[PDB]
C-alpha cells in the first residue's frame, strides 16, 4: 500500500516549515517579537466592487508607491508582502535542481524556506564578525547561483551593509546573477536605500513592504523595485490576481501624500523610542552587549539568554529568541514598541541580573 | 554580454502568461466575461488590527467554511483563491522535470499555466464529444502523473462530470495520484459535490472559491477540501501569511449563517435568469446550438462567432471567446448577469442573424 505521504515530493516531506508562529493568545500582553508597529492605524474600505475581479497590478497602488519610492511606475511590482517577492525572484530565475540562491547567515529565514520548498539549492556564505559581507567568500561560491539575497539593514542583527561592498557584490554578479536587496526596514534609514542605483545595475532588485514602518502587516502588501526587464519577467510568473480589492484600496490610501507623512512620523517615533531602549539596555546587569540598530528592533547578547527569554515569556513579554542562529548565541531580538512596553522590558530585565 | 533575459529560466522565457485580461475601461457597459456575480454586495471592515500580522489560517474563516461545506475544520485550507490551491497541489506533489499533471481539454486554463510556470509536465487527455471523461485514454497516460485536475461542473462547457466516472478515475489513481475536483461552480449545483466522498478517497482534494456564487471575487479567497494528510502536506508548502486581515474579516462575515442564506438566494436568482437566457438564445437565428449548463455561464455555438463576438464587443457587450479552445470552434461563453443584461445580449444577437 502507498500512503498519500509517499506521493508527496521528497523535499516537501523533509523540509521544516518556517518558524514564525510563537503565539500565546490572551497570555502575552506585550508583543515585541514580529517587528510590527506597536499601534493600530485605522482604514475603512472605499471601493464596494467586491463582486468584480481586481486589476492584476492596481494602478493607484503602483503609482502611489512609485511616487513615494522615487522610481518609475514601470519599475514597480506589487505582491502579497515581500515574502512573495522572494518567491517570484526564485520562480523566475532559478531552475529547480540546477540553479541556486545565495544568502549570508544570520539573516531573514524566508530566503532559504522558499528555495528549499521550491526545490532550489541554498548556498550560504556567513557574514563576517561584524555581520558585513564576506566578499571574498562570495566570489568563490557564485557558480550556479542565479539569485543573491542580502538584507540591509539586516534582520535580526540590525546594521546596514557597507554600500561600498554592495558595489563589489553587484560587480561580481554582473551578467551572472540577480542581486536582491531586502529593504523591509529601509524606511528607518531611507538615505541608505539602493533604489537610486537601478540605472547603474540591470541585475538589481529591491524588496519593500508595508508591514513594518507603514504599520500594515495585516494587509500582506509588499513591492519589488527593479528595472523594466526584471519586473516584466517577474510579471510572467506571478499569479493573475495577487492583490485583493480591499487591500489595494487601503494600501493606496496609506500611500497618499498624507499617508507618507504619517508613516514618517511613525518612523521618527520608533527611532526616538529605540535610542531610549538602547541606552537603558546597556546599563542592565544581565545585558552583556547591545548592537547598533538602524531598524525597529534591537539585538542584544544576554547572560543566560534562554533563562531570560523564558522568564519574560512567562510574564507576558514576548521577545524573539535568536539563540539558534549562527554566531548569535546568547542573543535575543527585541522589537521596539511604545515607551510603556520598553519600560516593561527594562524593569523585567532588571528583575533578573543573577 | 549577457542580458537579464538570459538569466531567466528557459520555460519562463518561452511561456505565455494566462490570458484573462481583456478590458476596455469605460468602453464596455455589460460585463459577462469573467463569471462574476452581476451585482456588488457590500462589506465593511470590523477588525482594526492592521498593524499586526494575521493568523496563517484564520480560525473564523476555516470554521465558518467547514460548517457550510459540511466537513471537518481540519479538512479545510484557505488560500488566495482557488488559483493558489491549484499551485499548492503541484508545489507539494509534483517534482519539477520528473512528475506531471493531467487535465482534459477544453477546461480551465490555470492548471496548465501553473504547471508550465512551475516547470511540471502537462499531460492532456481531451474529454469526449459530450465533454465527459475519456476514461480509457486517462488509464493509458497516468505514468509519472501525480496530480489530476477535473473541473465539475466544467468551465467553459458548463456540464457536470458523471459521478460514476469520477468513481472510476479515483480508482485508477488510488495510490498513484491526487485527484482534484475543481468545484468553483458547485454552489449552483450543490447536490453534485464530491465533498462527502473524502472518507472513501484518501487522494481526493476539492477546490472551492468565494469568487463566483458568493460574489466576492474581489477578495481573492478560496479553499481546498481534503483529508487531514493532504491538507497538512499542503500547509507545509503554503506562504506563511496567505490571507490578509481585511479579507479574512469580510470572508468570515460572508460565511455566517445569514451570509449563506444570501449566497443561496443569489444562486436561485442566477439559475432562474440562466434558464431564461438559455430559452431565448435557442430561438435566435445566428445561434446554432446552446449547451446545457449547471453554472453561471452558458456556452453556445454561433454562425460566424468571431464576427458576432466582435459586433457585441464594439457595442459594450463583453463576452468570452472560446473559438481557440479544442472542440469549441464557433463557441462563445456568456456569463449570466441581470435580466437587463441578458436582454441586451438577446436583442444585440437578434440584430445579427445574417
Ligand atoms: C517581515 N517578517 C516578519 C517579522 O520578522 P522575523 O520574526 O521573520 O525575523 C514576519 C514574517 C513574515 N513572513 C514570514 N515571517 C520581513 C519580510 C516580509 O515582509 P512581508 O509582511 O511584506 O511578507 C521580508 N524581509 C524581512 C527582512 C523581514 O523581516
Ligand atoms: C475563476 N476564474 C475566473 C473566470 O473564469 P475564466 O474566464 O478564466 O474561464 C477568472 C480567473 C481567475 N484567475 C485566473 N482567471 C475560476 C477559478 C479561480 O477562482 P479564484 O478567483 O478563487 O482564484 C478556479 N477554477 C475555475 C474553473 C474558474 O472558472
Amino acid at each position: 500500500t502507498v500512503t498519500i505521504t509517499d506521493l508527496a515530493r521528497e523535499n516537501v516531506r523533509n523540509l521544516t516549515p518556517y518558524q514564525s508562529a510563537r503565539r500565546l493568545g490572551g497570555n502575552g500582553d506585550v508583543w515585541l517579537n514580529a517587528n510590527e508597529y506597536p499601534t493600530a492605524v485605522e482604514f475603512q474600505l472605499t471601493q464596494q466592487t467586491l463582486n468584480r475581479y481586481p486589476e492584476c497590478q492596481p494602478k493607484a497602488v503602483i503609482e502611489n508607491y512609485a511616487q513615494y519610492a522615487g522610481v518609475k511606475p514601470e519599475q514597480v511590482l506589487v505582491s502579497r508582502g515581500a515574502d512573495e517577492g522572494i518567491e517570484l525572484l526564485i520562480r523566475a530565475f532559478c531552475e529547480p535542481g540546477k540553479d541556486a540562491i545565495l544568502y549570508c547567515p544570520p539573516t531573514y529565514g524566508m530566503y532559504s524556506v522558499s528555495a528549499e520548498t521550491i526545490g532550489v539549492e541554498c548556498r550560504t556564505v556567513p557574514t563576517l564578525d561584524n555581520w558585513q559581507l564576506d566578499l571574498q567568500g562570495i566570489s568563490d561560491k557564485l557558480d550556479g547561483v542565479k539569485v543573491v539575497y542580502v538584507c540591509s539593514p539586516n534582520n535580526p542583527t540590525g546594521q546596514l551593509i557597507n554600500p561600498q561592498d554592495f558595489r563589489t557584490l553587484l560587480e561580481l554578479t554582473r551578467g551572472k546573477a540577480i542581486v536582491v536587496a531586502d529593504e523591509a526596514y529601509i524606511e528607518f534609514c531611507p538615505q541608505a536605500s539602493l533604489a537610486g542605483w537601478l540605472a547603474e545595475y540591470p541585475h538589481l532588485a529591491i524588496l519593500r513592504t508595508l508591514s513594518k514602518a507603514f504599520a500594515l502587516a495585516g494587509l500582506r502588501c509588499g513591492f519589488t523595485l527593479a528595472n523594466e526587464e526584471v519586473i516584466n519577467l517577474l510579471m510572467k510568473v506571478i499569479a493573475p490576481y495577487p492583490l485583493s480589492t480591499p487591500v489595494a484600496d487601503i494600501a493606496a490610501q496609506a500611500l497618499s501624500p498624507q499617508g507618507i507623512v504619517a508613516m514618517r512620523e511613525r518612523v521618527a517615533q520608533i527611532i526616538a523610542e529605540r535610542e531610549y531602549l538602547i541606552a537603558a539596555l546597556k546599563e542592565i546587569p544581565c545585558v552583556e552587549q547591545v548592537f547598533d540598530s538602524e531598524t525597529n528592533y534591537i539585538l542584544a547578547r544576554f547572560k543566560a539568554s534562554s533563562a531570560v527569554f523564558k522568564s519574560l515569556w512567562d510574564q507576558g513579554i514576548i521577545l524573539r529568541d535568536q539563540n539558534k542562529q549562527p554566531s548569535l548565541s546568547g542573543c535575543l531580538r527585541i522589537t521596539v514598541g511604545t515607551r510603556e512596553e520598553s519600560q516593561r522590558v527594562i524593569d523585567a530585565l532588571r528583575a533578573e541580573q543573577v
